[PDB]
């Protein structure tokens, strides 16, 4: 599902994220109705030729891979920028647009960018729109929001395009989604851990939920929406013991299938340290007793180490089952602290669980009370030889 971007008013800064409707099959749909229809493009052009083959009409074919490229790179005193040209004036407040993405994927990708406005077809009377940046990814399809603005003409300028070489794979239009940014001011910032006043209860958010059932990408908001119920209904943090102990049933196959959490059910995992060696994290949760993950830091005076597992369905768990490297026990987690986030994402993590059992060969058990994940943190409070090594990574039901 969509994550909430955060809200945008402009001070004209704009909003820059993934664009992750396009790996959705509602896409069609959310054009339909929002989107830039290509036919309203009457042309483009820019400042800076192209080189060879890849010319300024690849910019706005509507494939994403075929691309354009400058035939003059940015440098100290020339700067590329692309002019669209539609066939009437039309209100726009978002672009949609990605780098070339062929075997130079990424590079010319619009670091940091300046949008101008004109409401004639010619003419230096362009007024500035919107600035942005994006640092986190060149090779990524992004969606820039900014207020809603008339062009007859929109200007993209190249305020710093990676290597220099500005490229376009494709410039895409959208209008205003009013739907879509009440969506993404659900939280009150990117932290994503409180609801914001207008959805602060679940009659409000329940209503919103109503609100948005005839938008096109509504599946792709019910998972925002779980997340903001959850935040809303979410218990004071009352972390209790867990008992810990040697355990052999994960040899029970039909046990398993009854009080095992499915490995399919694991959506990502990540940890704070590096790994060691090609010891990496995956093999933490391969169903391999042999393979291990083994840190790439070790628990300083003021560090511990923490796994993270991400879950595709919030499950009930009452029991984590873990070892350390079979070989040695470098790593084994002697004292454990457990935290449990029923949201997706967010900083929305609390202590549910703490135990400690010296280190053992083989898989040991750390029961508490059921509680709820939609996301668990694995952290070594204290660990052997400061290490830490996950061979398998269990979860089980009461
Ligand atoms: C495939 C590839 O990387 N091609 C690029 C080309 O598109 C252009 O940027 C050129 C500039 O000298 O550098 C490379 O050859
Ligand atoms: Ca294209
Ligand atoms: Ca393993």
């Amino acid at each position: 599902g969509l994550v909430p971007r955060g809200s945008h008013m402009a001070s004209h800064q704009a909003r820059v994220s993934k664009f992750d409707l396009y790996n959705s099959d509602k896409l069609d749909a959310y054009n339909q109705e929002f989107q830039v229809s290509r036919s309203n493009i009457k042309s483009i052009n820019n400042n800076g030729g192209k080189y060879n083959s890849s010319t300024i009409d690849k910019a706005i074919d509507g494939n994403l891979e075929t691309h354009w490229e400058t035939g003059k790179p940015n440098d100290a005193n020339f700067t590329n920028e692309v002019v669209v040209t539609f066939n009437e004036i039309t209100n726009i407040d978002r672009i949609v647009y990605s780098a070339r993405r062929d075997s130079a994927r990424g590079k010319g990708f619009a670091k940091e960018f300046e949008i101008y406005a004109s409401l004639k077809d010619e003419g230096d009377d362009f007024n500035l729109v919107s600035s942005g940046e994006y640092t986190e990814s060149t090779r990524d399809l992004v969606e820039i929001k900014f207020n809603p603005t008339d062009f007859k003409r929109l200007k993209f300028k190249f305020k710093k395009a990676d290597q220099n070489w500005a490229s376009a794979a494709e410039f895409m239009f959208y209008k205003e989604d009013k739907l879509n940014e009440k969506f993404n001011g659900l939280f009150t910032d990117s932290s994503m851990n409180k609801v914001s006043e207008e959805f602060n209860t679940l009659e409000k958010l329940n209503a919103f939920e109503n609100e948005l059932k005839d938008h096109p990408i509504y599946d792709l908001y019910k998972e925002g929406l779980n997340n903001a119920r959850a935040i809303l209904t979410e218990t004071s943090e009352n972390p209790t013991k867990a008992t810990l102990g040697q355990i052999t049933y994960n040899l029970n196959d039909d046990y398993n299938n009854q009080y095992r959490m499915p490995y399919k059910n694991i959506k990502a995992i990540k940890n704070n340290g590096r790994h060691y060696a090609a010891q990496n994290i995956e093999k933490a949760i391969d169903n391999d007793v042999n393979t291990y993950w083994e840190t790439g830091t070790l628990n300083s005076s003021s560090f511990n180490n923490e796994v993270e597992v991400e879950f595709n369905d919030l499950v009930t768990l009452d029991r984590i089952v873990y070892g350390s490297r079979q070989s040695d026990l470098k790593g084994f987690a002697e004292e454990v602290y457990i935290y449990a986030s029923r949201t997706s994402k967010g900083d929305t993590y609390k202590l549910v669980a703490t135990g400690a059992h010296e280190a053992t060969k083989g898989l040991v058990e750390a029961k508490f009370e059921p509680t709820e994940f939609k996301r668990v943190k694995f952290k070594f409070k204290k660990s052997k030889q400061n290490s830490a090594t996950l061979n398998e990574l269990m979860f089980y039901k009461p």
